[PDB]
Formats: structure tokens, sequence, C-alpha cells
């Protein structure tokens, strides 16, 4: 560090005085040591002391200040109701075979046993089997 340089100086505050002061970066100690010495401030007539300071007022009026803290709820509720009433009907008939529960096919008087090991066909208006006496004397509708 070799740089010649110069800082803020300031001035005795005496109504007397006014010589001049010399206050060096590297200094922090303003004294009239060439004339009326007192100690003081070189940004304020405080005497001197550590900390901020600044001439005409800060203009620090107020900042901050404010603590409240809240809480939260994160409680519900949740319920659901599936249903009510199950009116369940019939349409089938047993088959004369395999007994299986045999549907009605609306627009043909002709149903027909439709089941992996059976395949028994009978007439829907007089529930037989398939012989000569009817043979689908009236299988059509
Ligand atoms: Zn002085
Ligand atoms: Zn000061
Ligand atoms: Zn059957
Ligand atoms: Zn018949």
């Amino acid at each position: 560090e070799e740089y010649v340089l110069q800082a803020g100086g300031v001035l005795c505050p005496q109504p007397g005085c006014g010589m001049g002061l010399l206050v060096e970066p590297d200094c922090r100690k303003v004294t009239c040591q060439n004339g009326c010495g007192y100690v003081f401030c070189r940004n304020c007539l405080q005497g001197y002391h550590i900390g901020e300071c600044l001439p005409e007022g800060t203009g620090a009026s107020a900042t901050n200040s404010c603590e409240y803290t809240v809480d939260p709820n994160r409680a519900a509720e949740a319920r659901w109701d599936e249903a009510s009433n199950v009116t369940i009907k019939v349409s089938t008939k047993p088959c004369p075979k395999c007994r299986t529960p045999t549907e009605r096919d609306g627009g043909c008087m002709h149903m027909v046993c439709t089941r992996a090991g059976c395949g028994f066909e009978w007439c829907w208006v007089c529930q037989t089997e398939w012989t000569r006496d009817c043979m689908g004397a009236h299988w059509f509708g």
C-alpha cells in the first residue's frame, strides 16, 4: 500500500477557532492540538463517540417493529354414503336340461339354451323338448 490520498477533514467547532483540522483515514481522534484542544466528533459535536452520526440530523424517525404469528387449522371432515334399497328381479327360467337361467329374446317366441355344456332347444310358448309333437308348429314370431 503506497498511494497518497486524502480523507474528509473538519473544523474546530469553536466560534473563536476555525483554523482547520486534518483528519486522516486511519485517524480516529480529532482534537485542536494546534489550537484550543478539545476532543469532539468529526461528524458531530458530541465530544467524540463510537458509532454512527450524521450532521443536520440523521433523518431517522422510525424503521421496523412488528412481531406477530398466527396458527392454522388443517382440520376438516369427510364422509360418504354409498346407496340404499336394492330391488332385484328375475327374468330367466331354469333350463330343463342344465337348469341354467335362460332369458327370453323379445321379438321371437323361440328360445334355445345357449350353454357351454347343453345346447338344448325348447319351445317358448309351450315348454317341452323338441320332438314331433311341437317341432315348431308355432315357431314363428
Ligand atoms: Zn480549536
Ligand atoms: Zn459523531
Ligand atoms: Zn341348458
Ligand atoms: Zn310349442
